[PDB]
């Protein structure tokens, strides 16, 4: 039996696991699944959390329920390193063997080698991160009514004004009230401040989109600094350059969305990287490796038709996956393995609870049905991976 | 007519208000009530805030809402000094004036001068500090599934086995489960240490309910380190003395249940004070000042029968303001004043939300019967300031 190791049980991991669990018969190969948690979390909903307007156990499941015990052997480790000639992944806890190796570990964040981003900001990548983000701000409006000169506790500024950025500061915008009551907090002293270093919000995005986003958190008492980079992160707050000037904001909470990475485990195995990414072949494999595939955020994908990189998503993450499994099954059958094509359908990026803005077949989308179009998108890859069981359990 | 001034809606300062309020017609005299809050919060029960085991608005009632608004002019402001020869009290918003003064601004913590204890340690007093204290815990917590080799961040170091500390340990001990589930963490790494100078915990209680209350926490991992004192508190945790040896404790969080001392401006006022406290002439007076009364944590009460000090407790707090309300209303009218005389009927300490120890009157009780009975106390002291529409509420 061959050995097929996947590292990372993300969108693109679960989805090539899932398909290769269903397209292979027992015994056809091995299968590893390495995770550095025993739970798979909703990438894609981790801002609501992040906010505290969702539970986190409803962002995340467990990996053993969704595989087969017997078709799949799952560990829970942390990866190392990755040793192309010896064909061996080293683990924090051991060591594996691959014949196949498919690597979806995800993004990190980049900092762009800005000052204290690091040490004092804050991401949102995980169930632990924005558990800690959450009982952070909470933590600072507690210690406000205490302290009422600080208004720099109610302060929270969120770099870049893409879309994460702008999910989560709808969601901040959302859940002020209720934790203003709960600390006996003045809502008008708090402070939601988004900055992009970039010239428009959403940049690359629908102008008509990007307005009617900004109208609604502005509604809300968003605030929006434009072309103003991140000149140093203190746990103070954020040195940010204004008119070839140097301004500081005072703010107890720095959530970093600027830029995401390929995880550095790639690049630091030797692969060739452009933005920790790999830009692998038809087959979504690794450049000289046929035993070798790449997904998810790690991959890198160009378009055709505009020579400009797909963004790191989990659409085309899963669709990643779903290939990778079935070129694995013909690889180990003795077959022809089918290139990959990526089909991009709608994308809504939502606004608060009860909003949202987007695009699906050209068609432009706003308010509740965007919303609900979104909620139905998460339905269905909750459907797609645990059936409908699971979409009952949350 | 004539000026009373109240300072501090606490036991001692409510409970007298409404004496006041009750004995007194529309126009025998001018009073006013001072408190830095709007609110009234129940001291005896805040550690269960502290804890998370209960939300901190059970804890604290509107203060005019229980008052009458045509008999007591309420003021919102933070006392700062007390002038005796002019006869003024000094505000951060203004400034009063006094034929007749009432003081009952509670307690502060005393640190008795170890070294970074007044900075980094926190204190059971207010329902702002009870929430800060949770919502640091809740941080550490958060904390530590991101790192794993912090432990420091499960380790909790309660200062002092006195009532507070123990109910307090308790509160965490039963608190200790769903927020180990809420943050991935193994409940075996979990240390909640409570740390005492002294020999033997509880001095001056039945030794078998001190046993048998230390047996019950025990029993849920609570870790009791006595005759040993605290050399000093950093951010870090804190450094203890066993057997003339010094040794460290890395904790994240450092509560303060040691010592309480009387309110600072009583002291700064040129007042003459033990332990910040004024020991007073039978009639609740301070000695020299036939218009000043103290009442609750702030007077001193000595028993004439044994000669030992009677604790600061908001039992004799209650009976402080019943008295001296009574007294003031027979000075106006030309009465006689009658002595205080204290009646401790006894007082239950909680182990937990389940669990409690006491002695009523003369009758020792244990387990659930014990704490039905504190419940039972806090509803009468709820329907005796705020009507059985109080208790009700809650
Ligand atoms: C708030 C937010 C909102 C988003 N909304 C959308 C959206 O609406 N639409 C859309 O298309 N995309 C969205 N995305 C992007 C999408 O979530 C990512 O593109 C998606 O995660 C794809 O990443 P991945 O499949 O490669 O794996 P990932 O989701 O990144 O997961 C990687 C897995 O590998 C684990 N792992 C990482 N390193 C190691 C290691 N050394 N050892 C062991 N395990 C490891 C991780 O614990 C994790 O489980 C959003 C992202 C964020 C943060
Ligand atoms: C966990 C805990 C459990 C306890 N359990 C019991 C028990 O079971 N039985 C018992 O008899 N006692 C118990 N006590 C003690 C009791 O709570 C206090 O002794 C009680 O509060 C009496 O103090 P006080 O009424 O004088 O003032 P406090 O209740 O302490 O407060 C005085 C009021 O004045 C306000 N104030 C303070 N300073 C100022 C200022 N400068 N300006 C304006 N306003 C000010 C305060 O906000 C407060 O509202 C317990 C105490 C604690 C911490
Ligand atoms: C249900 C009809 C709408 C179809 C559009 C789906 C495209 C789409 C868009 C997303 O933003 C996704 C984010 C996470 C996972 C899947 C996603 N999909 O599949």
């Amino acid at each position: 039996k061959p050995s097929i190791v996947i590292l990372g049980a993300g969108y693109g991991g679960i989805v090539a696991a899932l398909g290769l669990q269903k397209r292979l018969n027992y015994n056809e190969a091995d299968i590893t699944l390495v995770n550095k948690n025993d739970y798979h979390y909703i990438t894609t909903e981790l801002h609501q959390p992040a906010a505290g307007t969702m539970h986190h156990d409803q962002a995340r499941v467990g990996i053993k329920e969704l595989i087969d015990e017997k078709k799949i052997k799952f560990v829970k480790d942390t990866v190392v390193a990755i040793d192309r000639e010896q064909q061996k992944v080293t683990l924090q806890n051991g060591e594996l063997h691959y014949d196949y190796l498919v690597v979806g570990l995800g993004s990190e964040p980049e900092t762009f080698g800005i000052e204290g981003l690091r040490e004092h900001a804050f991401s949102i990548n995980s169930i632990n991160s924005v558990r800690i983000i959450r009982q952070h701000i909470e933590y600072q409006f507690a210690k406000f009514a205490a302290e009422p000169e600080r208004t720099d506790y109610l302060t929270i500024v969120v770099g870049g004004a893409g879309f994460t950025g702008i999910e989560f500061v709808g969601e901040l915008a959302d859940r002020m009230p209720e934790l203003c009551a709960e600390y006996d907090v003045d809502p008008k002293l708090v402070r939601i401040i988004n900055v992009e270093a970039a010239p428009t919000v959403l940049p690359g995005f629908d102008p008509a989109l990007v307005n009617y986003a900004m109208d609604v958190l502005g509604g809300k008492g968003v605030e929006f600094k434009i072309g103003t980079p991140i000149k140093r992160c203190t746990p103070e707050g954020v040195v940010i350059e204004v008119d070839g000037e140097e301004e500081e904001i005072k703010a107890a909470t720095v959530v970093w969305t600027g830029g995401v990475r390929g995880n550095s485990i790639v690049e630091k195995s030797g692969f060739e990287t452009m933005r920790g990414r790999i830009k692998v072949d038809p087959y979504l494999r690794a450049p000289g490796h046929e035993n070798i595939f790449i997904v998810g955020d790690c991959a890198l994908i160009i378009n055709e038709e505009n020579n400009r990189p797909y963004p790191p998503t989990a659409q085309i993450a899963i669709q990643h996956g779903e290939n990778v499994a079935a070129n694995l099954a013909a690889l180990i059958r003795g077959g022809s393995m089918t290139p990959f094509k990526p089909h991009i359908r709608g994308t809504v990026a939502s606004l608060g609870r009860n909003d949202a803005i987007g695009i699906v077949g050209g068609r432009k989308v706003y308010g509740h049905a965007a919303s609900w179009l979104k909620k139905l998108i998460d339905m269905r890859y909750l459907y797609l991976i645990g059936g409908l069981s699971l979409v009952l359990k949350k």
